[PDB]
């Protein structure tokens, strides 16, 4: 039986994680404990920048020095009036797992707790206004996971070199899930006074962003939601890319299940005024679908086709991004 708390670490994973606690508690051997310490590391991470009520002043440090936290057996935080705060409370318990872990998955761990608290930092005094910044952002929080991951499963040698190594295709990886989500939650980001949307693309259409909540400016939305998920479908080729080198199973599953969720996800979005009104999910038959046949490189593929052609089909005649969303559709339907 598992140490004690090791247990409570799987547990916060179980309580916190609602997309990835399944696939993670499925990876074989010494890449199933790297990647619960991982996660939940990096949610603590999360929960100190999410927290609105922690002055810029005093959230600066929190985040440049997360990484050193880590060997800090008594470092905890008291102050958050987050959900997950019980996991900035016991970080103690979370910090003592990854002092358990191999030196192999510690470093690689705490590299990226190091990047993504520098990056954090760098975003609390502005927004995001080009699409250059968007992937500056995007790689800050969802990148440098996807980089981290796969250099986590390289460093176990279930996975090839090529998997760590290549961090372009990696970074392609989180930048896909990540977009989609900030695609997605518009609304809710709205009501909780965040804004992720990028400036110089929702400017072209509104003076505000949270203009986009109002009735009278659906069209202009719906066109500026268009734009945003031709945007992210330019990650795609490297999606394909990236999962096609995967040789484990149950690394092949963790990665593509996201991918696929997040693919299914923008064609349910797309030219979609529900958007602006409240979250539109895929139902759930069609997500457990998804995650059965979603287990080879070829379904895979088929599936990824099969949502491009949903999309491309929907392509409103007038759509300002209409030649581009055919454009970027091609290239995925022709690799
Ligand atoms: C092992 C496995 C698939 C995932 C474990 C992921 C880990 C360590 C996360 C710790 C930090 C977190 C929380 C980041 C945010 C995810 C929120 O989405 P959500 O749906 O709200 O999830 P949940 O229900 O937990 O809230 C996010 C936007 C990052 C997405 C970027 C990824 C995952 C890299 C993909 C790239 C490759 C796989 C190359
Ligand atoms: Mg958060
Ligand atoms: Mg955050």
């Amino acid at each position: 039986s598992l140490s004690s708390s090791l247990k409570t670490c799987y547990k916060y994973l179980n309580q916190t994680s609602r997309s990835f606690a399944a696939v993670i508690q499925a990876l074989d051997g010494e890449m199933r404990n790297a990647v619960c310490i991982f996660y939940l590391v990096l949610r603590a991470l999360d929960t100190l920048e999410d927290d609105m009520t922690i002055s810029v002043e005093k959230k600066v440090p929190l985040l440049h020095n997360f990484h050193s936290f880590l060997y800090q057996p008594d470092w905890r935080f008291m102050e958050s009036k987050e959900k997950d705060r019980q996991v900035l409370e016991d970080f103690p318990t979370i910090s003592l797992e990854f002092r358990n872990l191999a030196e192999k998955y510690q470093t690689v761990i705490a590299d990226i707790c190091r990047r993504m608290g520098i990056g954090m930092a760098e975003f609390l005094d502005k927004h995001v206004t080009s699409e250059q910044e968007w992937d500056k952002y995007c790689h800050y929080v969802a990148g440098l996971v996807g980089i981290g991951l796969s250099r986590l499963f390289s460093a176990s040698e279930f996975e090839d070199p090529l998997v760590g190594e290549d961090t372009e295709r990696a970074n392609s990886m989180g930048l896909f899930l990540q977009k989609t989500n900030i695609i997605r939650d518009y609304l809710e980001d709205q009501q909780g006074g965040r804004e992720f949307w990028p400036q110089e693309v929702w400017s072209r259409y509104v003076k505000k962003l949270g203009d986009f909540a109002k009735p009278e400016n659906i069209d202009l939305a719906v066109q500026c939601l268009n734009e945003l998920i031709t945007n992210a479908l330019h990650h795609i080729p490297d999606v394909i890319t990236y999962l096609s080198r995967l040789r484990n199973q149950s690394v092949f599953n963790a990665c593509a299940i996201p991918q696929v969720m997040a693919i299914a996800t923008l064609a349910a979005c797309y030219n979609n005024q529900q958007v602006f009104k409240g979250a539109v999910k895929i139902r759930k038959g069609q997500a457990v679908t998804l995650m059965m046949d979603a287990t080879n490189m070829p379904a895979v593929k088929a599936i990824i086709y099969q949502y491009m052609e949903e999309i491309y089909h929907r392509i409103p005649d007038s759509d300002p991004s209409s030649s581009k969303t055919r454009q970027i559709i091609s290239t995925i339907r022709t690799q």
